[PDB]
């Protein structure tokens, strides 16, 4: 139904994209459900190399225990997927409460630039928190101008 | 623009999802422009792997891979890894600008993960982002779930080059039906 159509939205920060050197000095997750509006707002967290990283995983992963059920919603964010690889190696525990796939927004933004070139061109941050919010109004952008 | 707005397509099959411990056993590649119309069949090639790896897969794979005839023709393939990667390098080298073409794929996150590792130069001559069809499937599940019933159930065997054409059939799907 409705609850397994919920998505959970991540903003990660790194120090790269190197999967073996780099890591994650700031993390935020929220829950919307189907149609983007946001059920529940998760911490923002600024992680050591101001929380651990351990820590911060089980802050996170009690956070979505709370609100979506166990392998079924999907990870969402802009370039989501580089988010995904350093969650599924650093955050294993917190990945397991969700589905392998993912709401990649700036996949819908490589469609829009080359469907809809001049909806790309009036296409529309200090915490990670307001980078999740800049994305849902990116996708909602784009489910009410390129989407049927 | 139209070059550079042309789709690098992958499927992978593999060992299993352990990045740490395993290893790609297929892959295939092809090309779409931006609108998803066919340029190009890209090489198809079986790589391989130890029989140790192969007799120590997960009860999944080793009945999925061997019921297809994957396993077999692993045990028989004489095209390493290395081999592998510098033919579908070559390959989208002559169909695509440098660095500005996305790899695409349903979930090709998880593919990514494996050619980040096993086939960096192959990666590097792509851009950073990706086409994930499986994105586009999670929003119309959501959004168009009549519509969503009408895509066409996955029939392909885990045989790369009949898995990817699917996923470009899937996202064409979706741009006929649910795009505006
Ligand atoms: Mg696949
Ligand atoms: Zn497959």
């Amino acid at each position: 139904g409705a609850m397994a159509q919920r998505m959970v939205w991540v903003d990660l920060e790194m120090t790269g994209l190197d999967i073996e050197k780099d890591q994650i000095i700031e993390m935020a997750c929220l829950i919307t459900d189907s149609d983007l509006n946001i059920l529940a707002e998760g911490p923002n967290l600024i992680i050591k190399q101001t929380i651990t990283l351990q820590q911060a995983e089980y802050e996170f992963l009690s956070f979505v225990r709370q609100q979506t059920p166990p392998g079924l919603c999907p990870l969402a964010g802009n370039s989501v997927h580089e988010d995904k690889k350093f969650l599924d190696k650093y955050m294993p525990q917190f990945m397991k409460h969700l589905h392998y796939r993912i709401i990649d927004v700036s996949t819908v933004k490589e469609l829009c630039r080359r469907w809809y070139p001049e909806e790309y061109e009036f296409a529309p941050s200090h915490r990670a928190l307001d980078a999740i919010s800049e994305s849902i109004k990116e996708l909602q952008f784009y489910r009410n101008n390129i989407f049927k």
